Order: structure tokens, then sequence, then C-alpha cells
């Protein structure tokens, strides 16, 4: 089942309200034709270069960063071009990305919220229509709708009374979510 961690600061927040604010706070790194600059808005794989157990990206607007965890693959120019596919197990949201492939992994200095046991697995053949692609591209581009939908579905699958409109505290009472230390 989905496992959620949250800083005690966000106990009284709904998952939906947190993700709507986080998307806007991270914003859009503008990873699009004519707009890409290396080490500004590419992100990075661990270990890479085009595959990793992690894909991580820093905001160009704020200190926000995310880490996507699983078994992830990027196609670059190869058909289907510019597809992120594979297994997405976890999304970690917070501030101040540290480490990388040379440190044995990426870390957030301030992890606010994470979603684990997502169980998402998108094959290469789905291209940019894959759920993994849409979930992570949404985080890159200031629209967490796809992530919100997947979390909503996973919560309702544990118990139909749960949704992204539940507070983190309500999800903790339901045995899904776990409080972590405040920054």
């Amino acid at each position: 089942s989905i496992s959620i961690s949250y800083s005690t600061t966000y106990s009284g927040w709904t998952v939906a309200d947190y993700l709507a604010d986080w998307s806007a706070y991270f914003g859009d790194v503008n990873h699009r034709p004519g707009q890409v600059v290396d080490g500004s808005n590419t992100g990075g794989f661990n270990p890479g270069p085009f595959d990793g157990s992690q894909y991580a990206l820093k905001s160009t607007a704020s200190d926000a960063a995310f880490i996507a965890g699983g078994d992830l693959h990027y196609t670059l120019f190869s058909n289907p071009s510019h597809t992120l596919w594979g297994k997405l197990d976890s999304i970690a949201l917070g501030d101040t990305l540290t480490g990388g492939a040379s440190s044995g992994g990426y870390a957030l200095d301030s992890q606010e919220v994470s979603f684990s046991n997502l169980g998402l697995d998108s094959p290469i053949a789905q291209g940019r229509d894959g759920t993994v692609h849409k979930v992570v591209y949404g985080l890159m581009s200031g629209d967490s709708s796809a992530l919100q939908g997947q979390i909503d579905a996973l919560l309702k699958a544990v118990d139909p009374s749960l949704s992204i409109n539940s507070t983190f505290d309500q999800l903790a009472a339901a045995g899904v979510a776990h409080a972590t230390p405040a920054a």
C-alpha cells in the first residue's frame, strides 16, 4: 500500500492543498525545445547518464527540489523520443537538493513530504503517454495533476473514505501516513 511521510508542520494540510502549493512554489523549469541549458534545467540521474534508481531536479525559481525513485530510463532522441519510463516507486518533495551519483545518491536537506510504494510501471512503448512520464513531467513543469490523481487513486484503494482531500493527520490515523521532524 502507498506510504506517505510528512513533516509535522503539514499535519493539518490536505494532500491536494500541499501539492497545489508545491507545484506553484517549484514552478516550471522550462525543459522544452530552445530552452534547455545543462546544469540549469536538465535534472540528473543517479547513476546516469540516461538511466537511474533516482531522477532529481532543482527548481530554477526557488530552493524547491524533488527526487523520483525507482528504475527510470530516458530515451533522449530515440523513438519514442524524450520519454521517461520504467518503475516509479517514490516521490520526495522538499528544499535544497544535495549529493548525486558521485555521493551514492541524491538527498533533500529539507524533505517535507514523500509518497512511497507508488507501484507505477510504464513501458517504453507508451512513450510520453506513460503515467510515469506524465507524473514526473508534471513536477518539472508546474502541474502536479497527474501525481495528485495517482495518489488519490492509491488512497481510495486502501480505504474508500480516503482521498487527496484528507489531511496528513487523517491519513496518519488511517495508518497510511507517518510524521517526520519539522525543519
